[PDB]
């Protein structure tokens, strides 16, 4: 409900969205296509969960606590691992596809 | 309801075993369903925190539940795309 | 932008570092994950199987980190509200254990079909 109107989410969304379109056009087999799409959708999923966690922390207050920062650091780490999994997925699958 | 969610899993698992597909297709079909559960469980956990922070509404209280529900939505969508693509290929 | 990434990549490193430093269980988990990838990378399998073997154990790490974040929130709130902090932790722990089960099963089935 109107969270999709922030810049960072739009660039993240459009990046993921763009990959799904690309994956939908590539001449690959079904299992590869599913994996190409799954890897980038997971990034969007995890980022949504990371932002959701961040919302809960900011909800509590602006006064800083060590665990408040750590929850955000762990959420970011989850996204990073997701992004790496996506790059690796496309790397392994689309290697030697152009030729 | 996780009660119906659990039976929904079994049905997908039963169908997955029913169809004459190889191990890779079988792992993809079921994992996608399992990812929904994981995200839902994670979303439900986030919700449990929000609800005890306060019984009041806040800009950030409801913003979390939306982003969490969005994550579940994206997971369910990915699951449908997977079952569509694979079954289409299987019955090609 | 380019500077958003440096800032976000920095929080990620603090996340992984703090998670590593604070628990032996996490360190041993990261080792188990790291090995599994190395093994997956060297196996003589097709590209989709390779990705499946890698992708799954990665998901374990992802869910682990997300859950650890959620745990940090309920500990932040304090002792008083504990009981629904308990349910949030129970839910998140289910997500972690499910993901690990999926990883274990996936590796079993796939390595079975290949070596068998
Ligand atoms: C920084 C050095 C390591 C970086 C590794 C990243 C890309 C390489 C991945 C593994 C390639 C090394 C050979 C292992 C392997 O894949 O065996 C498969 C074999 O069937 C043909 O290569
Ligand atoms: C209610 C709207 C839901 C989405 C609208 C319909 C989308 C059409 C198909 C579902 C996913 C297709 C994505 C993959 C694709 O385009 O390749 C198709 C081809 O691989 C079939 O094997
Ligand atoms: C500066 C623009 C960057 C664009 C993003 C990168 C583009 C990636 C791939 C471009 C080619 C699209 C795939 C076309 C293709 O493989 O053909 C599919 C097959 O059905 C042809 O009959
Ligand atoms: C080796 C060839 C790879 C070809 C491209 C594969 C890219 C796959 C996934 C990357 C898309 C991630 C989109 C989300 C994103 O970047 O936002 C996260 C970050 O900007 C927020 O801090
Ligand atoms: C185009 C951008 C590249 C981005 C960097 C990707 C680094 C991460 C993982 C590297 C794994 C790719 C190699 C996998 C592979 O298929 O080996 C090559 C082999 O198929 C050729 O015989
Ligand atoms: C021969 C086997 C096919 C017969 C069709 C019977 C289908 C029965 C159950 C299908 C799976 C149940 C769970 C899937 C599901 O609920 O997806 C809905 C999803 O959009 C979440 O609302
Ligand atoms: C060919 C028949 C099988 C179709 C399988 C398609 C898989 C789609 C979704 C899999 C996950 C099921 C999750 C069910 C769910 O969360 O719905 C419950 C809720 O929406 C009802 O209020
Ligand atoms: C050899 C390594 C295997 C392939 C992975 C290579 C890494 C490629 C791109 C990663 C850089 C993007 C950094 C994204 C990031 O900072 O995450 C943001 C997140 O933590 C908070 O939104
Ligand atoms: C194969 C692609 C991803 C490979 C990594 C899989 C899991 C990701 C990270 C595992 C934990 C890395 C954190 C290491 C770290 O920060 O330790 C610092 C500490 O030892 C300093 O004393
Ligand atoms: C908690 C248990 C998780 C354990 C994590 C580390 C062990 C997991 C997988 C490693 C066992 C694979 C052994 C088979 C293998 O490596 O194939 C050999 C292949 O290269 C044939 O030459
Ligand atoms: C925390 C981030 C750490 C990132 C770790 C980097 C990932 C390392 C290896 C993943 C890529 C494996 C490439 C597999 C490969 O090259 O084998 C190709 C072989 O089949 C040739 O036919
Ligand atoms: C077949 C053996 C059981 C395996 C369980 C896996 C089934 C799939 C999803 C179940 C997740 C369990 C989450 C339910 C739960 O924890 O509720 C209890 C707790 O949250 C408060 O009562």
């Amino acid at each position: 409900a109107a969270w999709i109107n922030e810049a960072a989410f739009r660039q993240e969304g459009v990046a993921v969205l763009l990959c799904v379109v690309i994956a939908a056009w590539l001449d690959v087999d079904a299992v590869t296509r599913v994996l190409l799409i799954s890897s980038v959708m997971l990034v969007m999923i995890v980022e949504l969960l990371n932002s959701a966690i961040e919302a809960v922390v900011d909800r509590i207050g602006s006064e800083y606590h060590e665990l408040s920062g750590r929850a955000k650091d762990l959420g970011s780490a989850a996204v990073l691992i997701a992004i790496i999994d996506a790059v690796i997925t496309w790397a392994i699958l689309l290697w030697s596809h152009f030729g």
